[PDB]
Protein backbone atom coordinates (compact mmCIF):
# COMPACT_ATOMS: atom_id res chain seq x y z
CA UNK A 1 0.00 0.00 0.00
CA UNK A 2 0.89 0.78 2.23
CA UNK A 3 -1.22 2.21 5.14
CA UNK A 4 -0.82 4.97 7.10
CA UNK A 5 -0.94 5.41 10.72
CA UNK A 6 -1.46 8.90 12.11
CA UNK A 7 -1.02 9.91 15.93
CA UNK A 8 -1.91 12.61 17.90
CA UNK A 9 0.74 14.57 19.94
CA UNK A 10 0.51 14.14 23.48
CA UNK A 11 3.04 15.20 26.41
CA UNK A 12 2.76 13.32 28.65
CA UNK A 13 1.43 10.39 26.68
CA UNK A 14 2.25 7.45 24.68
CA UNK A 15 2.30 9.22 21.02
CA UNK A 16 5.12 12.20 22.86
CA UNK A 17 7.87 11.98 20.50
CA UNK A 18 10.20 9.87 22.80
CA UNK A 19 14.19 9.96 22.32
CA UNK A 20 15.70 6.27 21.59
CA UNK A 21 19.56 5.69 21.94
CA UNK A 22 21.61 4.34 19.21
CA UNK A 23 24.15 2.34 21.98
CA UNK A 24 22.11 0.87 24.02
CA UNK A 25 22.63 -3.02 23.64
CA UNK A 26 21.37 -4.86 27.01
CA UNK A 27 18.12 -6.52 27.31
CA UNK A 28 15.33 -5.33 29.43
CA UNK A 29 15.52 -6.10 32.70
CA UNK A 30 16.88 -4.34 36.37
CA UNK A 31 20.34 -4.19 36.58
CA UNK A 32 23.44 -2.34 34.79
CA UNK A 33 23.22 -1.29 31.51
CA UNK A 34 25.21 -2.36 28.52
CA UNK A 35 26.13 0.55 25.63
CA UNK A 36 27.94 -0.58 22.95
CA UNK A 37 29.37 1.49 19.95
CA UNK A 38 26.65 3.66 18.35
CA UNK A 39 24.78 1.85 15.57
CA UNK A 40 25.85 3.40 12.67
CA UNK A 41 25.69 1.13 9.25
CA UNK A 42 26.95 3.90 7.33
CA UNK A 43 29.40 2.43 4.53
CA UNK A 44 28.40 -1.00 4.93
CA UNK A 45 29.70 -4.49 5.55
CA UNK A 46 29.31 -3.29 9.03
CA UNK A 47 27.53 -5.54 11.87
CA UNK A 48 26.59 -4.96 15.87
CA UNK A 49 25.36 -7.21 18.69
CA UNK A 50 22.09 -6.42 20.95
CA UNK A 51 19.61 -7.78 23.20
CA UNK A 52 15.61 -8.05 21.61
CA UNK A 53 13.13 -8.21 24.16
CA UNK A 54 11.23 -11.54 24.13
CA UNK A 55 7.63 -10.09 22.38
CA UNK A 56 9.00 -6.85 21.11
CA UNK A 57 8.00 -7.11 17.87
CA UNK A 58 4.24 -8.00 18.50
CA UNK A 59 2.86 -7.80 21.72
CA UNK A 60 -0.80 -7.15 22.90
CA UNK A 61 0.32 -6.46 26.15
CA UNK A 62 0.87 -2.82 24.12
CA UNK A 63 -2.83 -2.94 24.82
CA UNK A 64 -3.00 -1.01 21.03
CA UNK A 65 -4.05 -2.34 18.22
CA UNK A 66 -4.27 -0.75 14.83
CA UNK A 67 -5.63 -1.90 11.11
CA UNK A 68 -3.98 -1.92 7.80
CA UNK A 69 -7.11 -1.03 5.27
CA UNK A 70 -4.86 -1.89 2.37
CA UNK A 71 -5.47 -5.11 2.50
CA UNK A 72 -7.98 -7.28 0.74
CA UNK A 73 -10.08 -8.47 2.37
CA UNK A 74 -10.38 -6.04 5.23
CA UNK A 75 -11.20 -8.24 7.92
CA UNK A 76 -7.56 -9.69 7.20
CA UNK A 77 -5.86 -6.12 8.05
CA UNK A 78 -7.95 -5.74 11.31
CA UNK A 79 -6.39 -5.56 15.02
CA UNK A 80 -2.91 -5.89 14.25
CA UNK A 81 -1.10 -5.33 17.95
CA UNK A 82 1.66 -3.43 18.03
CA UNK A 83 5.24 -3.74 19.00
CA UNK A 84 7.57 -2.23 21.76
CA UNK A 85 9.43 0.64 20.62
CA UNK A 86 12.41 0.71 23.69
CA UNK A 87 12.59 -2.69 24.26
CA UNK A 88 13.71 -3.27 20.07
CA UNK A 89 16.56 -1.55 19.56
CA UNK A 90 17.50 1.32 16.85
CA UNK A 91 20.31 1.87 14.42
CA UNK A 92 20.99 3.94 11.46
CA UNK A 93 22.94 5.08 8.36
CA UNK A 94 23.24 7.18 5.50
CA UNK A 95 22.72 5.82 1.73
CA UNK A 96 22.31 6.26 -1.84
CA UNK A 97 19.29 5.75 -3.62
CA UNK A 98 19.92 2.69 -6.03
CA UNK A 99 22.04 0.78 -3.18
CA UNK A 100 21.16 -2.48 -3.28
CA UNK A 101 22.34 -3.97 0.38
CA UNK A 102 21.99 -6.97 2.17
CA UNK A 103 19.75 -7.44 6.02
CA UNK A 104 20.96 -10.03 8.02
CA UNK A 105 19.95 -10.49 11.78
CA UNK A 106 20.85 -13.83 13.59
CA UNK A 107 21.41 -14.94 16.50
CA UNK A 108 24.52 -13.85 18.70
CA UNK A 109 27.71 -16.42 18.92
CA UNK A 110 27.53 -16.86 22.46
CA UNK A 111 23.35 -17.80 22.32
CA UNK A 112 23.67 -19.84 19.09
CA UNK A 113 21.92 -22.94 20.40
CA UNK A 114 19.89 -21.59 22.75
CA UNK A 115 16.39 -21.75 20.96
CA UNK A 116 13.88 -18.31 21.38
CA UNK A 117 14.93 -15.60 18.55
CA UNK A 118 12.65 -14.41 15.94
CA UNK A 119 14.24 -11.62 14.75
CA UNK A 120 11.67 -9.02 12.71
CA UNK A 121 13.36 -5.41 11.21
CA UNK A 122 11.21 -2.15 10.35
CA UNK A 123 13.08 -0.33 8.18
CA UNK A 124 12.14 4.08 7.86
CA UNK A 125 13.74 6.82 5.48
CA UNK A 126 13.55 10.09 7.74
CA UNK A 127 13.35 12.98 4.75
CA UNK A 128 14.55 15.85 7.24
CA UNK A 129 18.36 13.93 6.44
CA UNK A 130 19.44 13.09 10.05
CA UNK A 131 18.47 13.26 13.32
CA UNK A 132 15.40 15.28 14.09
CA UNK A 133 15.60 17.60 17.40
CA UNK A 134 11.80 18.42 18.67
CA UNK A 135 11.46 21.13 21.49
CA UNK A 136 8.47 20.47 23.70
CA UNK A 137 8.01 16.63 23.03
CA UNK A 138 9.03 14.19 25.66
CA UNK A 139 13.04 14.19 26.10
CA UNK A 140 13.31 17.67 25.03
CA UNK A 141 10.88 19.71 27.04
CA UNK A 142 13.41 21.02 29.83
CA UNK A 143 15.37 23.71 27.72
CA UNK A 144 16.99 21.48 25.39
CA UNK A 145 18.38 22.60 22.34
CA UNK A 146 19.86 19.66 20.66
CA UNK A 147 19.36 15.71 21.26
CA UNK A 148 21.83 14.12 23.20
CA UNK A 149 24.68 12.49 22.13
CA UNK A 150 23.58 9.16 19.96
CA UNK A 151 20.00 9.40 20.30
CA UNK A 152 16.86 10.78 17.59
CA UNK A 153 13.28 11.01 18.04
CA UNK A 154 10.82 9.07 17.15
CA UNK A 155 6.73 8.82 17.26
CA UNK A 156 5.83 6.84 20.13
CA UNK A 157 6.39 3.86 23.00
CA UNK A 158 4.60 1.99 20.44
CA UNK A 159 5.35 1.21 16.80
CA UNK A 160 3.27 -0.09 13.92
CA UNK A 161 5.58 -2.49 11.79
CA UNK A 162 3.71 -2.25 8.27
CA UNK A 163 2.66 1.67 7.43
CA UNK A 164 4.11 4.85 7.02
CA UNK A 165 4.43 6.13 10.52
CA UNK A 166 3.15 10.39 11.05
CA UNK A 167 2.78 12.34 14.04
CA UNK A 168 0.48 15.47 14.00
CA UNK A 169 -0.44 17.81 16.76
CA UNK A 170 3.08 18.90 17.26
CA UNK A 171 4.33 22.06 19.24
CA UNK A 172 4.63 24.42 16.15
CA UNK A 173 8.43 24.43 14.74
CA UNK A 174 9.60 26.89 12.53
CA UNK A 175 12.53 25.26 11.34
CA UNK A 176 11.11 21.66 10.27
CA UNK A 177 13.23 20.98 7.17
CA UNK A 178 14.68 18.93 4.95
CA UNK A 179 17.67 19.37 2.47
CA UNK A 180 17.33 20.47 -1.29
CA UNK A 181 16.85 16.92 -2.78
CA UNK A 182 13.95 16.32 -1.03
CA UNK A 183 10.45 16.57 -2.72
CA UNK A 184 8.57 18.02 -0.37
CA UNK A 185 5.64 18.54 -2.88
CA UNK A 186 5.63 14.70 -1.81
CA UNK A 187 6.98 14.81 1.40
CA UNK A 188 5.88 17.73 3.45
CA UNK A 189 8.34 19.81 5.90
CA UNK A 190 4.62 20.88 8.57
CA UNK A 191 5.39 23.14 11.37
CA UNK A 192 3.37 20.62 13.89
CA UNK A 193 3.71 17.26 12.24
CA UNK A 194 6.31 14.72 10.80
CA UNK A 195 5.98 11.40 9.10
CA UNK A 196 8.76 8.20 9.14
CA UNK A 197 8.20 6.47 5.93
CA UNK A 198 8.18 3.01 5.68
CA UNK A 199 10.81 1.21 3.58
CA UNK A 200 10.42 -2.56 4.25
CA UNK A 201 9.81 -4.68 7.19
CA UNK A 202 10.30 -8.72 7.77
CA UNK A 203 10.51 -11.21 10.37
CA UNK A 204 11.62 -14.75 10.65
CA UNK A 205 9.08 -17.15 10.32
CA UNK A 206 10.79 -20.60 10.35
CA UNK A 207 9.66 -21.85 13.67
CA UNK A 208 11.65 -24.14 15.84
CA UNK A 209 8.81 -26.76 16.61
CA UNK A 210 6.62 -27.03 13.60
CA UNK A 211 3.64 -28.07 16.07
CA UNK A 212 4.04 -24.35 17.96
CA UNK A 213 2.64 -21.28 16.67
CA UNK A 214 4.28 -17.81 16.66
CA UNK A 215 2.63 -14.45 18.71
CA UNK A 216 1.78 -12.80 15.49
CA UNK A 217 -1.33 -12.01 13.06
CA UNK A 218 -2.77 -14.68 10.79
CA UNK A 219 -2.75 -13.06 8.19
CA UNK A 220 -2.01 -8.91 8.45
CA UNK A 221 1.41 -9.84 7.38
CA UNK A 222 1.64 -12.22 5.13
CA UNK A 223 3.64 -10.51 2.72
CA UNK A 224 5.91 -9.71 5.27
CA UNK A 225 7.16 -13.54 6.61
CA UNK A 226 10.31 -14.65 6.25
CA UNK A 227 11.27 -18.33 5.28
CA UNK A 228 14.66 -19.71 4.59
CA UNK A 229 14.22 -23.19 6.55
CA UNK A 230 16.64 -21.41 9.21
CA UNK A 231 15.41 -20.50 12.19
CA UNK A 232 16.77 -17.44 14.77
CA UNK A 233 17.33 -16.33 11.13
CA UNK A 234 16.64 -13.93 8.25
CA UNK A 235 18.09 -11.75 5.08
CA UNK A 236 16.41 -9.54 3.51
CA UNK A 237 17.74 -7.73 0.46
CA UNK A 238 16.70 -4.28 0.03
CA UNK A 239 17.17 -1.81 -2.43
CA UNK A 240 17.50 1.98 -1.01
CA UNK A 241 14.44 3.99 -2.87
CA UNK A 242 15.82 7.36 -1.39
CA UNK A 243 19.06 9.42 -1.03
CA UNK A 244 19.74 9.83 2.94
CA UNK A 245 19.26 8.96 6.48
CA UNK A 246 17.65 5.73 7.85
CA UNK A 247 16.33 4.70 11.10
CA UNK A 248 16.23 0.42 11.32
CA UNK A 249 14.35 -1.19 14.00
CA UNK A 250 14.60 -4.39 15.30
CA UNK A 251 12.72 -6.57 17.38
CA UNK A 252 11.93 -10.62 18.30
CA UNK A 253 8.92 -12.76 17.73
CA UNK A 254 8.00 -15.04 20.07
CA UNK A 255 7.33 -18.88 19.78
CA UNK A 256 4.61 -20.65 21.65
CA UNK A 257 2.02 -23.92 21.91
CA UNK A 258 -0.97 -20.91 22.46
CA UNK A 259 -1.00 -17.72 23.83
CA UNK A 260 -4.22 -15.17 24.94
CA UNK A 261 -4.60 -12.52 26.70
CA UNK A 262 -5.85 -12.37 30.85
CA UNK A 263 -8.14 -10.15 32.07
CA UNK A 264 -6.20 -7.03 32.02
CA UNK A 265 -4.98 -7.50 28.68
CA UNK A 266 -1.72 -8.49 29.29
CA UNK A 267 0.03 -11.28 27.16
CA UNK A 268 -0.60 -14.88 28.79
CA UNK A 269 1.23 -18.02 26.88
CA UNK A 270 2.26 -21.62 27.66
CA UNK A 271 4.54 -23.39 25.64
CA UNK A 272 6.79 -20.88 25.00
CA UNK A 273 10.92 -21.11 23.00
CA UNK A 274 12.79 -19.03 25.32
CA UNK A 275 16.12 -21.14 26.03
CA UNK A 276 17.85 -17.33 26.88
CA UNK A 277 19.07 -16.27 30.23
CA UNK A 278 17.11 -12.49 29.82
CA UNK A 279 14.15 -11.00 29.04
CA UNK A 280 15.93 -10.10 25.82
CA UNK A 281 18.12 -12.76 23.15
CA UNK A 282 21.04 -11.52 21.47
CA UNK A 283 21.13 -11.17 18.09
CA UNK A 284 23.69 -9.80 15.43
CA UNK A 285 22.80 -7.35 13.18
CA UNK A 286 24.29 -7.14 9.59
CA UNK A 287 24.45 -4.96 6.87
CA UNK A 288 26.04 -5.81 4.10
CA UNK A 289 27.02 -4.58 0.32
CA UNK A 290 26.18 -6.12 -1.90
CA1 LIG B 1 14.68 -17.91 9.06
Amino acid sequence: GVAEVVETFKNPGTYSSPVINFKIASPPGPGTPIYGPPRDFSGYNKSYSLAIGKTSYYDPTTGTKWNDDTITPVSDGQDIWRGWTHTGKWSFFNGKAGDKITLSVQRDAQEASLKGAHPGFILFWRPEGGPLFWAGTQDLDEGQTALPADSDTVIGHVIVQHADWTLQGLPPKADHTAPAGVDTELYPMKPDSYTMYYVDSGYDADKYVASKKLIMHPTAFKGLALNDGTAGAFTKSITLPKTGYYMLYVANVLEVDDWSVDADGKLTTTGEVWEVPAKGCWVNITISKP
